[PDB]
């Protein structure tokens, strides 16, 4: 049949099409119910997830092949952004593969390298009967709501399937609940495939002078600010393994869900939104922004500790996160220009990442960009612009503020007299916040925003918070982006293997591990202070965020490679995994000024 | 300066534009899917203010007076409900800045009254920001309306108006501390009280006094020929208070329905005693998540008298009686009445209308009903109101019309695909046939059979179909919700202690058992405090559970007993009507009474 082709439906009526493509007949292919994203039209796991969302108002994170649903360990509901316990159970188990499990498919033979994943939809005697997509592309009998049946096997409590194929392997299935019994373990990976490696080019002298394009604007943009210089040695990069990626991936998907859980948490509960020292007046505002733009939030940044002692989170920048441009284009260009290998660039497609992100966010036809008056912020906000203009918005950059006004009644309006209603700021939310904080011994009903001034003189406040303007990050953004939530995470997902353990008072175990003490709202490593478990200063950096509230998270010190601490960093272009990045820097503490290390992924 | 002129901006940036008329659906003002009121009345800024500075919102109400009467607010992102109190102007109380102040009508502000919103309070006066006063351009920048003068004279604060014949009632804050507050006005029992009434018997209504070649009279008409009651030359009467009184209390009493709703919708332990099948919970859930504003019409049971206003029961799911108080007794009035007082249901058909309009709905909706000449023009009526809306429509008449195709989509007898659909079948019927079957994965519903027979469920259930009313509604419809509304609203004025066991106080008061899932005034015991069975109904749902009411009988006026229906139309009162019967339980077979306000 064609693709699309409805070809029945399964238990609760759940649609089947056929997803045979063909090379004989780019955003259309995501399959959407309302604002939540079910899959790929048509693939195995796009049915997958709708039949568990159509049925049970549940998701399974996002995922590159359908073998790795088995590795997750639980599923988000999304009426509330709460979190349930998934539970794994191999082929061949004493629990019983029940109606409504998951069937997971290891890659390989009928299904080399994606894998498979089915839905069971009644077990009997012998015989268990299932419903999937892309598999089968024919019309199904009229009525029937399954399209195999598999020959069960119960032996003394074992319950064993064996597929209709010769080369394909039934990892297990998977059902929602607390019962861990006869379940099997989280896996966790071999920190040797987590270590980070060095390695050098052949210095051909590809590196001597203009290897940068700068009849590239954006390219000759970067130039402009930091000249013809990526890092100290252009022809040293570092490599990960494939594996590992895989690994951060997987992080990254699974920390972004715990993130919001959390953050729908925060805003559930006045004692702990209460947490983060953001004025009260706001507090409805963060709740409408989260309620009604829970989906819009279009990129961020999570900083991350790698290698054989495992995979750690310091923090997930939400907010505001440059670094865009560098893993995205000038990384490509060095590759382009001296790596003659088989790896790849893990932020080799950051741009596409981004259009596709813009498409199916809500932003206006027309989207002013904001940024401060840095020729250092000109490249991040024109890396941006290009995002925009491929996903086909219309903008203008925006230097500074000079160029905004009111007209006489009161409408923020910009130089050429055109309306601002919807903006991509590269400014970080907590600056807007504190041009409140700035009056804040007076009695306002509301935030305290200009609609008109005599000089005309536009506030990066009087925008933002500017009722009609649509911006971007989502205001909410700023809950995740607070360091304040990570203690939260630690209370909610306790001895998570991603986390560690966060307090606001230097509590007792952190003090038997050491710890680092970091301003909830800070950023670029300022006034970050680390303390090992000998009550030794180990390391500590100025910053003007010296007067915030401290939170306190065990110490894990950056891991060193080739002479240089080696931090990654992945990036989460619409909620999932969009590349990755290394920092180095001679000290433990990554700040502004560390430098971008070229990172190959190797096979 | 003209209609909708933007005339400046309110503290936080909440425009506010001219409401000048002298330069139908295009009035409605919302932010989302949140209604926020009439372009441009002072209410519609008082309530965006609300909205968008703090994220909570205040009920309709007819006018701006209205509002120092209301004692609640409503939180949208959480539908959680947040106390308001009410303070006199010269309350010791101070009018800090965010609060409502409420004009009375009177002066200036003649049948309206007024609301603004105090924006900054000084130490001699107080500034504000209103909507319906002004309609010239404000000053570049200024945040504020007017300046009104405030004398603060041992410890009390005082505000007088610019106008000399205006009634400053006092300003209103959401917050729990209730001194210096005024306690919720009440209603003397003597307005709320039915008077009975009779006609000249010029003999208006002794033979074909109904239309019948209007297709809805007619329709009727197959059903209950020319008659409306026993004797059509007797009417009731109630006073404009009262009906006022009954609107308070139906916009009211929808939002708390609503709250004990998503509360339900919240712990399984609630959900669980209303007996819906598990199966379903997620999809009640994902119900009242997407379609939270899509309920059109539902109707409440009230007992009212001289002892004060109670609610029995929210028949938010199937309702009924619609033509009557909508159609029929308009042509009655219109046939026999003479005096100045109206029918409370007259402008039914243009609210219902008006909702469907705003509603989500799909641009062909199929009307289901079941093969009864009775529900004909009950599901006519409906039709007609939904042309009015622009939406096309066919009635089917049970399942038979029905069928599957090769892929299993289901479509009507014409071939055309269903998919919205406005029904008359009652919820628990398709529960039911869940409950006939297996452990199975999910609603058991079909999308292909042998003989291409299609049943309730098969089409309610079906994911893209588009139901009204949402399957939601099932929670606030069934009765099991009365005991958590006590819960949570323990004395409410309008509310009756109800429990499901006979605890203590029910049995010294006496109550009513009521199958929580039931209706028509089936399975109901009322048993007195003596313990004495008062009357009694047999039923089709004698065997589900069931909750006990504190008796509360309705009242007995001219011969008959006298029950009060209100209709909600978008959440908010959409009319009124009676149901008279010569015993104390009201059925499906008891006659509507001709209805008439008067002031
Ligand atoms: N001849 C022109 C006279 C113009 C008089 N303008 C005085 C304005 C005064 N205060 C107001 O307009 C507020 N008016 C109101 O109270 C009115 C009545 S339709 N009600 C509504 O806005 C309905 C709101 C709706 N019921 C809701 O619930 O939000
Ligand atoms: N718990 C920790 N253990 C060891 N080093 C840490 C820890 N937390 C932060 N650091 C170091 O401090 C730097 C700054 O902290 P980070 O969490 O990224 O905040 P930000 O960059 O926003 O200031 C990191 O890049 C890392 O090198
Ligand atoms: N607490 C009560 N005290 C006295 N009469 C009651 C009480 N509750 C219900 N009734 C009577 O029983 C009838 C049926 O109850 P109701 O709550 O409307 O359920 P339904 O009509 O859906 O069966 C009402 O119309 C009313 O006359
Ligand atoms: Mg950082
Ligand atoms: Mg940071
Ligand atoms: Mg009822
Ligand atoms: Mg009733």
């Amino acid at each position: 049949a064609p693709f699309g082709t409805l070809l029945g439906y399964a238990p609760g009526g759940v649609a089947i099409y056929s997803s045979d493509y063909s090379s004989l007949d780019d955003a259309v292919f995501r399959s959407y119910i309302d604002d939540e994203y079910m899959g790929h039209k048509w693939q195995a796991v796009e049915f997958a997830r709708r039949f568990l969302f159509l049925n049970y108002g549940v998701v399974f994170t996002d995922v590159g092949m359908a073998w790795e649903i088995f590795s997750l360990r639980f599923l988000r509901e999304v009426v509330n952004d709460n979190i349930l316990p998934l539970q794994a159970f191999p082929n061949g188990s004493p629990r019983a593969p029940v109606a409504g499990a998951l069937l997971i498919w290891d890659k390989g033979g009928e299904f080399k390298d994606t894998g498979h994943v089915a839905i069971i939809t009644q077990l009997h005697g012998n015989k268990v009967r299932i419903a999937e997509q892309n598999v089968i592309h024919s019309p199904l009998p009229q009525g029937q709501q399954w399209t195999r049946e598999l020959e069960m096997v119960v032996e003394n409590g074992c319950y064993t399937l064996k597929d209709t194929f010769d080369d394909t392997t039934i990892l297990g299935w998977m059902i929602q609940t607390e019962d861990t019994e006869y379940s099997l373990p989280q896996p966790e990976i071999a920190g040797e495939l987590l270590k980070i490696s060095g390695a050098r080019l052949e210095n051909k002298g590809q590196f001597d002078g203009k290897w940068l394009d700068e009849k590239d604007p954006l390219q000759n943009a970067y130039v402009q600010a930091n000249g013809q210089v990526i890092n100290q040695d252009p022809y040293h990069y570092y490599t990960i393994t494939e594996s590992a990626e895989q690994e951060l991936i997987k992080a990254t998907n699974e920390l972004h869900l715990m993130y919001l859980h959390a953050t729908d948490k925060v805003l559930k509960d006045d004692n702990l939104l209460a947490l983060f020292d953001i004025p009260k007046i706001l507090w409805p505002r963060l709740r409408l922004s989260w309620q009604r733009r829970r989906h819009h939030m279009i990129t961020g940044r999570m900083d991350f500790c790698m290698d054989e002692r495992g995979l750690k989170v310091y923090e997930y920048n939400a907010d505001s996160a440059s670094c865009h441009t560098e893993a995205g284009l000038i990384l490509e260009r060095w590759a382009e220009q001296g790596y003659k290998g088989n790896g790849f660039n893990p932020a080799e497609g950051l741009i596409n990442e981004l259009a596709g992100a813009w498409k199916h966010s809500r932003a206006r036809p027309f989207v002013h960009i904001m940024q401060d008056k840095d020729i250092e912020e000109n490249y991040h906000a024109q890396f941006m612009e290009q995002a925009l203009h491929q996903a086909g918005f219309e903008t203008r950059i925006l230097r500074g503020l000079d160029e905004l006004g009111w007209d006489a009644a009161g409408q923020l309006i910009d130089g050429e007299g055109r309306l601002v209603n919807c903006v991509w700021k590269t400014w970080a939310w907590e600056t807007a916040f504190d041009q409140i904080r700035e009056v804040s011994d007076r009695e306002f009903a509301a935030v305290p925003i200009r609609t008109g001034h005599p000089q005309n003189e536009v506030r990066l406040i009087d925008v933002l918070l500017r009722p009609e303007v649509l911006v971007f990050e989502p205001l909410w953004t700023v809950i995740p982006g607070n360091k304040a939530i990570l203690p939260i995470l630690w209370s909610l997902f306790p001895h998570h293997r991603y986390l560690l353990d966060t307090d606001f008072t230097v509590n007792d175990e952190l003090v038997k591990t050491g710890y680092a003490v970091k301003p909830i709202a800070g950023r670029c490593g300022s006034n970050i202070d680390l303390v090992s478990h000998h009550e030794e200063v180990l390391d500590k950096t100025s910053g003007k965020f010296a007067e915030q509230k401290n939170i306190y998270q065990q110490l894990w010190c950056l891991p060193k490679v080739d002479g240089k601490y080696i931090q990654v960093c992945t990036f989460t272009v619409g909620g999932n995994y969009g590349g990755t990045c290394l920092r180095g820097d001679e000290s433990l503490v990554i700040k502004k000024e560390s430098d971008i290390e070229p990172l190959i992924v190797v096979k």
